[PDB]
C-alpha cells in the first residue's frame, strides 16, 4: 500500500501558502487516488481538505464518487465518510446520501447500525425515511455498550422543525434504557438534547435518574458532566440536589469537578444566599489558583451577589 502511505506524507505534513500552481497539482493527486479499490484510500485522501476547498472540477467527481454511493469504502471508514459528505454547496451529493448511512441504520451491520448516525447530526437529513432513519433506531432504543455508538446520535440524529414525533420518541422511548445500568451511558441519552427538549414526560423523569447518576473520572465527571443534561426548563428541583451534590463533592477535593462544575450554574440557582454563604465560601477560598482556571474563573465570575465576590 503505497499510495496508502506516501500520499500522507504530505497529508500530516501539509505546506502552504507559497505554490498557487503546484499545490492545486498536489491536493489532485491526493484526492485522485481515492477514487477506486482500496477502501482505506476510498477513505484516506480527500480527508483534510477539510481546509480547503476542493472545488475543482476533477474533485468534484472525487467529492461526487465520494458523495456517491458512497459503500464503500467501510464500516469503520464510513465514519470519515459520515462526515466527509461535504457542506453546504453539495444539494444532491449529501441528501442522496443519507440513505446509505442510515441503511448502515435501517439494516444489519450492527456496528454500521449502532455507529454511523453520531454523525449528521449537523446536517439535517431531511428526507423522510432518513428523517425516520433518525427515527428507526428510538425503539432500538440501546443496550448492550454500544450506547457511545447511539444514544449520543438520537439527539443530534434530530432535525427541525418538520416533527416531534420522530424526535420526541426518545422522550418515549429513550428514557427506558438509559436509567437501567449502563452508568457512562447515562451520559449518552441524557446529556443530547441538550438543543433541545431534554426535560419532558419520561425525560425528565431520568434527569432524577440520570441525577441519580451521581455518586461522589466517573466520580469527577458524572457529577458537573451531568449538568449539561441540566436543561429547560421542566425541573428546578433536581438542580437543588444537583446544587447539593453538585457542591456536596465540589467542596471536597477535586476542584476539577468545579472546573466543570462552576461552568454549569451558570444557570442557575447556586447563586443564593446559601451560595452566598457556600459559593462565597467556595470563592472566599478563592481557588485554586491555576491561570485557565483562573480565566475559567472569570470565565464564570459572576455577580451582583457582592462588591467582595
Amino acid at each position: 500500500v503505497a499510495a496508502l502511505r506516501a500520499c500522507l506524507i504530505l497529508t500530516t505534513q501539509r505546506e502552504p501558502k507559497e505554490m498557487q500552481k503546484p499545490q492545486w497539482y498536489r491536493h489532485t493527486f491526493e484526492e485522485a487516488e481515492k477514487g477506486f479499490d482500496e477502501t482505506l484510500a476510498k477513505e484516506k485522501g480527500m480527508n483534510r481538505d477539510d481546509r480547503i476547498h476542493g472545488a475543482l472540477l476533477i474533485l468534484n467527481e472525487l467529492v461526487r464518487i465520494s458523495s456517491m454511493e458512497g459503500e464503500r469504502l467501510r464500516e469503520e471508514m464510513e465514519e470519515i465518510t459520515q462526515q466527509q459528505l461535504v457542506h453546504d454547496k453539495y444539494c444532491k451529493d449529501l441528501m442522496g446520501f443519507g440513505t446509505k448511512p442510515r441503511h448502515i441504520t435501517p439494516f444489519t451491520s450492527f456496528q454500521a447500525v449502532q455507529p454511523q448516525q453520531s454523525n449528521a447530526l449537523v446536517g439535517l437529513l431531511g428526507y423522510s425515511s432518513h428523517q425516520g432513519l433518525m427515527g428507526f433506531g428510538t425503539s432500538p432504543s440501546p443496550a448492550k455498550s454500544t450506547l457511545v455508538e447511539s444514544r449520543c446520535c438520537r439527539d443530534l440524529m434530530e432535525e427541525k422543525f418538520d416533527q416531534v414525533c420522530q424526535w420526541v420518541l426518545k422522550c418515549r422511548n429513550s428514557k427506558n434504557s438509559l436509567i437501567q445500568m449502563t452508568i457512562l451511558n447515562l451520559l449518552p441519552r441524557l446529556a443530547a438534547f441538550r438543543p433541545s427538549a431534554f426535560t419532558d414526560t419520561q425525560y425528565l423523569q431520568d434527569t432524577m435518574n440520570h441525577v441519580l447518576s451521581c455518586v461522589k473520572v466517573l466520580y469527577d465527571l458524572s457529577r458537573q458532566i451531568p449538568q449539561l443534561k441540566k436543561d429547560i426548563q421542566d425541573g428546578l428541583l433536581k438542580m437543588l440536589s444537583l446544587v447539593l451534590m453538585h457542591k456536596p463533592l465540589r467542596h471536597p477535593g477535586m476542584p476539577k469537578g468545579l472546573a466543570h462544575q462552576l461552568a454549569s450554574p451558570g444557570l442557575t440557582t447556586l447563586p443564593e444566599a446559601s451560595d452566598v454563604g457556600s459559593i462565597t465560601l467556595a470563592l472566599r477560598t478563592l481557588g485554586s489558583f491555576e491561570f485557565e482556571g483562573h480565566s475559567l474563573t472569570q470565565f464564570v465570575r459572576h455577580c451582583a451577589d457582592h462588591f467582595l465576590n
